[PDB]
Parts: structure tokens; sequence; C-alpha cells
């Protein structure tokens, strides 16, 4: 097929199911998603370069925005100015630091981006989609009621990439090891190592180090340091967390993206899988069904011992983390501690 045929054959598919979202959609056209929104060039879309060094501080032309984030079970939309933004010097790390916008930025597998304009009834709808080297979305910025829309258009002007395009370059997904079984791993050093640990962003390279996946760790950890426990707890951890005021700390990423709020949730609502956090400056959505692990977790740091929650779904891949609220340089709060160890595990 080409991008025109494409194009074509996606309106004619939203016709025909109007529910379908860009994703589903071209899931069902058997390309990315990146692809798709390529294919609309030229017709509400313009590509622009992939400077993030340039692109991300601009973003905070905008004013408040709406950012979204998602893996496959799980959708985080936060709202606020994109702000504060700092880009490492090699470029391969992007931060956004902030009550709101709160965004771990993993540069390296960025590709592309395109800037949407798209017609509704009345108005259009103005988006920034990245897209990554397999055309999965990576990250979305939404410009809400409340943008400047005025800066919209200098923006994309700005960065508006040379050869605009239809096509979208991608690359062969890249080399998985195999897993280790767990009988392969050292348990003795990784046990070492976790009682050792002095900061909750050493976890990775612990990992790493030991040759372990994350749910492979949590499994030979023990108890003291990791527990399974049933699915339908962490639904009701929220239920619980919104019944008292207890200000959290949601984690939801992909491999190139992770965002994060702090603070309460308080308006909750089941719809048939979906679970559903649906407050003024932060919704959630979480598809239940897609859990396939659920842990209590505990790792000691230099400003104590760190309790989350971590969902995982059957590839091993974390849908969701909760933690309690709290400053670096502060222990976390008991309340926070006492919820998280509230719930029996299995
Ligand atoms: C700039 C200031 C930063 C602040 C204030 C911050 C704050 C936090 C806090 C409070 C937590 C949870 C509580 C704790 O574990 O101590 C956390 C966890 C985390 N942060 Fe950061 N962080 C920062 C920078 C970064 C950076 C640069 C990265 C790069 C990836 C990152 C990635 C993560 C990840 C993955 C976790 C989850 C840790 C886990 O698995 O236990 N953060 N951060």
């Amino acid at each position: 097929h080409s991008p025109a045929e494409l194009y074509r054959a996606w309106q004619d598919l939203r016709a025909e199911r109007p529910q379908l979202r860009a994703r589903d959609a071209a899931a069902l056209l058997q390309v990315s998603e990146g692809e798709l929104v390529a294919s609309r060039v030229g017709i509400d879309a313009v590509r622009l370069r992939p400077d993030w060094a340039a692109l991300l501080p601009a973003l905070g032309e905008l004013g408040p925005i709406m950012a979204l984030t998602r893996n496959e079970h799980c959708v985080h939309e936060r709202k606020g100015p994109y702000r504060e933004v700092t880009v490492s010097a090699n470029g391969q790390m992007g931060l956004v630091v902030s009550p709101d916008i709160d965004l771990r930025l993993f540069l390296g597998g960025w590709n592309a981006v395109f800037a949407i304009a798209e017609e509704t009834a009345r108005g259009t709808q103005r988006s920034i989609q990245v897209f990554d080297q397999q055309g999965v979305a990576v990250h979305k910025v939404f410009l809400a009621e409340a943008s400047d829309v005025r800066a919209w258009e200098p923006l994309v002007e700005r960065l508006r990439a040379a050869e605009q395009d239809a096509v979208l370059a991608l690359h062969e997904p890249r080399a998985p090891a195999a897993a280790l079984v767990d009988a392969q791993i050292d348990a003795a050093a990784l046990r070492e190592g976790w009682a050792a640990l002095k900061d909750t962003h050493h976890f990775h390279a612990l990992l790493k180090k030991h040759g372990a996946q994350r749910t492979q760790a949590l499994r030979l950890a023990g108890g003291e340091w990791a527990e399974r426990l049933d699915n339908g707890d962490l639904a009701k951890l929220f239920e619980a967390a919104a019944e008292s005021g207890l200000p959290i700390m949601v984690f939801v990423g992909n491999a190139h993206c992770i965002q994060i709020h702090t603070g309460p949730v308080c308006n909750l609502k089941w719809l048939d899988d979906w679970f559903n956090v649906l407050d003024p400056e932060f919704n959630l959505h979480l598809k239940t069904t897609g859990i396939a692990e659920l842990w209590r977790v505990r790792k000691p740091s230099t400003d104590g011992i760190v309790t989350s929650w971590e969902a995982f779904d059957p590839d091993g891949e974390l849908i969701v983390q909760l933690f309690g609220a709290r400053k670096p340089g502060e222990p976390e709060r008991d309340d926070w501690r006492e919820l998280a160890e509230s719930f029996k595990a299995l």
C-alpha cells in the first residue's frame, strides 16, 4: 500500500468504527501508529525535526497542556505547563520537573515527531506526537482549553522538517538477550546488593549486574524485600488512598518515556475492565485485566526504606508503579507505608 492509500483506508475504517483510536486503527490496518500519522502529512500533520533540545523547551511556549504517556495497559494523562525542561549535554536524556508535568525522557529511541492540527466540528485539536524506532507512540502533548494557541504556528514553522514526507523510516527491533532461568541467577549476590542499595535510582544497575529480569529479581529477593499480591488489590489501594487523601506517586511509562503524578487521587471509577482516576488535572486509565503480577517491593536507600507496588504484564514489563509522595532527603511517609503494607501477600 501507499501513504495516500493508508490515509484513505484509515478514514474508511474510522467511518465504520468511530470509537477506534489511532493506535487501534493502525493495528487493524496492520501498520504502526507512526506510519499512520505520517500518512497524515500534507493533510493535517506536519513533520517536525527530531531536535529534542530545541523542541522540548519550546513546548513551554504553549502554556498549560495535557501530556499523554502510556504503555499497552495503562494511560497516564497529566495537565500543566511543559516545564521545567532540561536536556543532557549528549542530548540523550530529558527531564521535565514540576509539581504537575513530571517526566523522564529517554531520547535515544525517539525517532519521529509530528505536529497535528486536526479539524473538529468547530475548532481544531492540536498535538505534538512522538514515535519510536518501531513506529510505536512514545509520548504526546495535547493543546487544551488553556493553551496559548498563538504559540502553535511559530513553533511548528521553526521546527518543521525540510523533507515533509509521509513514509517514515523504521528499524528492526533490537536484541533481546534471552532471559536466564531463575537457577542461573546468583541469588545471594543479588540479595546482598539489594540490602546494600543506596538510592532507588540504582536499582536498574543492580539488575543489569546480575543479569536478572525485574520480576525475576522480585521472585528471588525473598519476602522481606518483595511479596506478590492479589492482582485485584491495586484498585483497592487506589480506593483506600482516595478515601484518605494520601498524596501518592504514580509512575507510568514505556521504554522511552516515564510520566509521573504526585499528589492525591480523589475521583475514581470503574468502566468494564478499566479502572480510572478522573480528577481535574490528572486522569489515569488502567486495564486491570492486563495485569499479570502485582508486587509489594521494599528497597533500602540513603533516605531509608522505600516501599512501592509494581504491576507487570505477561511480558514482564511494568504497567504502573506506586510510591508515597516524598522529596529526596525525606523518608517515606508513615501513612503510605501503612497502606502499602496493609494488604495481605499471596
Ligand atoms: C530531578 C530530580 C528527580 C527527582 C526529584 C526524582 C524523584 C523521585 C522520587 C521521589 C522517586 C520515588 C521515591 C524514591 O524512590 O526515593 C523516584 C523514583 C524514580 N525516578 Fe526519579 N527523580 C528525579 C530524577 C530522575 C531521573 C533523572 C531519572 C532518570 C530515569 C529518574 C527515574 C526514576 C525511576 C525509574 C524511579 C522509580 C524507581 C524504582 O524503581 O524504585 N528520576 N524519583
